């Protein structure tokens, strides 16, 4: 099918290919195969799966909120590319120092992250502000992909660095991501809303930490995975990182907004000690509203 | 000087190109000039002043604060990585459909953009806080951004659409950042700093409108540019965008806080009407603290 030359012969006993002159790209790298028929048979059933529960959560979000929407905008648009061109360039990039890059898969996470971000600044839908932290968190996060991408596109000890550099930025983002989860967690109320703030911090950290291990197994990395091998462990963790999640961010915003309609916005002053931290404890009872030092 | 195969023989009167069996990726589209001698010199004079000004504001902002130090960082690693490999990939990428990638570009805009909208959500230092405009422009640029470089990684009717896709994200981008100055201008106090916000304004819109204008005139759009032609344009956009307009930031950041330490945080309450806005304005004197309906 391709739209680079894969038409060649042998000459002088393969020490000289010989290409049509039709101004076509050529590169023995980029025609390895992709993997097997198996690989890639899981892989199409996980896409439409994956384009089923978008699909599902839109029309859902139907019945504010705008984050959890645009995940699964861009999450659909993905799925008809896929469908169509996900092996032509640039949905992949094939490039001259022969490296297969899935642009389509980062292109996604530059454009959700600030949205994912802005989301992790605001999991009660209450704020109509944002702290200083969040800022850190989209500069950490943005430099981490741009380093990343950059690691693809490299080979060599070059690849090593800038991989290097990601994680370096990686890990600032982690840590900071893990204190706005723990404020969450002592904001919301006591019942429901903080299983539901623990169950986004779990999906959070072992998806997100799950892509750096991909990006090591697959072929940016040591190339143990396989091309559909790759798709096949993205679309896993695609499903629990963009969907699932904002699914339950939803949820989570609903039960808030459920409780202002119910008790009313009664707030509390926990000071965290996990340093000399403070928090608003949204409470079921108007008594309970002063300040409970809770030093962990 | 290439690690791609730059060698070859033409056979049978030009039809077929022989290539020795090395392993290395091929493509004539690749092997382009990327211009005059000329257009190369201007383009190594502008990159070192360019260094000079990125070297000189690292130790004046030496003697809060963090956005215009990372960016004339970010600055001074691009002219090292310039100086050593600004034609090996992955600075460029040379991909299956011809295609010359300047992803060294794109990868410095991904990591700055958030530094300079928060910055823009940051003029006077004072704010600790970020209301949701900021993320609205930081989810709008950041699209910008990616639609942009999937545009050049693309070709015939792909390139125009994620351009188009672009280009909305853009406006919307831009409208927005308007709104910003306008605060800004009726926040800060009335002498120089309103020259300095307005000295920005000029700088941002100027510099920030002249990057889908040089994706248009260069190769990944009419290709009406040389590659060196482009570099010493984006040289000159590049002083102005990152070195000059985060100078002017911190000098703005100076002035605003000497207010504070000389008169103090005399807020006021300008209702603007450019709409139903609100601004807090410093003022000099302490008299004035009041409400200035301003209907614009
Ligand atoms: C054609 O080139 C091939 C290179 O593979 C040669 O085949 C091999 O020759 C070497 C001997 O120098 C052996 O070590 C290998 O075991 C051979 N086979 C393979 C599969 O590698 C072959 O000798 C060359 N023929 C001519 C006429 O030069
Ligand atoms: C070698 O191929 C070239 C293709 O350029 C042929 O040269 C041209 O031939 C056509 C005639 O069909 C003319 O229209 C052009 O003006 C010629 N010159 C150029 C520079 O394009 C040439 O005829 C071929 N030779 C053989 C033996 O097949
Ligand atoms: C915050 C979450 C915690 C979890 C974070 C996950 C940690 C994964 C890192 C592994 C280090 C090993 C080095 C990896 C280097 C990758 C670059 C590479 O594959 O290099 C190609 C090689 O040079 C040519 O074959
Ligand atoms: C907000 C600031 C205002 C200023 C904003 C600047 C506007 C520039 C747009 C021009 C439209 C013309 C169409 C441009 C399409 C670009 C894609 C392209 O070059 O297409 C390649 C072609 O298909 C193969 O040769
Ligand atoms: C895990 C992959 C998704 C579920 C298994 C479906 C599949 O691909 O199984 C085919 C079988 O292995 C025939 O080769
Ligand atoms: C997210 C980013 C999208 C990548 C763009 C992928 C879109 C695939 C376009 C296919 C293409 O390159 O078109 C060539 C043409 O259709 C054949 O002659
Ligand atoms: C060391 C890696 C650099 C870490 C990545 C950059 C950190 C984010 C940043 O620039 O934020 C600084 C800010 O002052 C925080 O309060
Ligand atoms: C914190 C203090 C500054 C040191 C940080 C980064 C070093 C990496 C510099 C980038 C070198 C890129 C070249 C490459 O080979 O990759
Ligand atoms: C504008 C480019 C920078 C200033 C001009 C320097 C330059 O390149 O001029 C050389 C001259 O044209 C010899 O061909
Ligand atoms: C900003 C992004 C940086 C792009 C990385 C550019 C760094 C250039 C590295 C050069 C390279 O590819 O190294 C190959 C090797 O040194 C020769 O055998
Ligand atoms: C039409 C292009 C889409 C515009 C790009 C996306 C807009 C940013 C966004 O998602 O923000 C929505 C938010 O609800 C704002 O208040
Ligand atoms: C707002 C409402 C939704 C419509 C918006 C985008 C259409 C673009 C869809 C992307 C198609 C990419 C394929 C390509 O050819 O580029
Ligand atoms: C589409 C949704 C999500 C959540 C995408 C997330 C992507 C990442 C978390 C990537 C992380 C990386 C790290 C931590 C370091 C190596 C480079 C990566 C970009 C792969
Ligand atoms: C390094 C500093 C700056 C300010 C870089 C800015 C880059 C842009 C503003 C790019 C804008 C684009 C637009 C508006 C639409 C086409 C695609 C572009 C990414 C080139």
């Amino acid at each position: 099918r391709m739209l680079f030359q894969t038409s060649y012969t042998l000459e002088n006993n393969g020490s000289v290919i010989c290409i049509p002159n039709n101004g076509q790209c050529f590169c023995l790298a980029w025609l390895k195969s992709n993997g097997t028929n198996a690989e890639k048979l899981a892989a199409n059933i996980l896409q439409w799966i994956t384009f089923a529960l978008s699909a599902l959560c839109l029309m859902f979000y139907g019945y504010c909120g705008w984050e959890e929407i645009y995940v699964a905008t861009i999450e659909m648009i993905k799925f008809i590319i896929e469908y169509f061109h996900e092996f032509d360039e640039p949905a992949v990039i094939y490039s001259s120092n022969g490296n297969k890059t899935v642009w389509l898969r980062y292109a996604e996470w530059l454009l959700t992250c600030p949205v994912i971000l802005i989301h992790l600044s605001n999991l009660t839908g209450l704020a109509n502000d944002y702290n200083k932290r969040t800022m850190g968190l989209l500069v950490s996060d943005i430099g981490t992909i741009v380093w990343g991408t950059t690691a693809a596109l490299s080979k060599g000890y070059v690849r090593v660095i800038f991989f290097l550099m990601g994680l370096c930025y990686g890990i600032y983002t982690f840590f900071n991501a893990a204190k706005v989860y723990i404020e969450a967690y002592h904001t919301v109320p006591k019942g429901r809303c903080r299983q539901v703030v623990t169950g986004m911090a779990w999906l959070f950290f072992v998806s997100w930490g799950m892509f750096p291990i991909l990006f090591i197994l697959g072929p940016e990395g040591f190339g143990v995975l396989s091309v559909y091998g790759s798709t096949v462990g993205h679309t896993i963790i695609d499903l629990m990182s963009k969907n699932c999640w904002g699914l339950l961010g939803h949820y989570l915003r609903v039960l808030i907004h459920e409780h202002i309609l119910i008790h009313g916005d009664i707030r509390k002053t926990t000071k965290l000690n996990i340093t000399e931290i403070e928090v608003e404890t949204l409470v079921e009872d108007e008594a309970e509203a002063g300040a409970v030092s809770s030093e962990d």
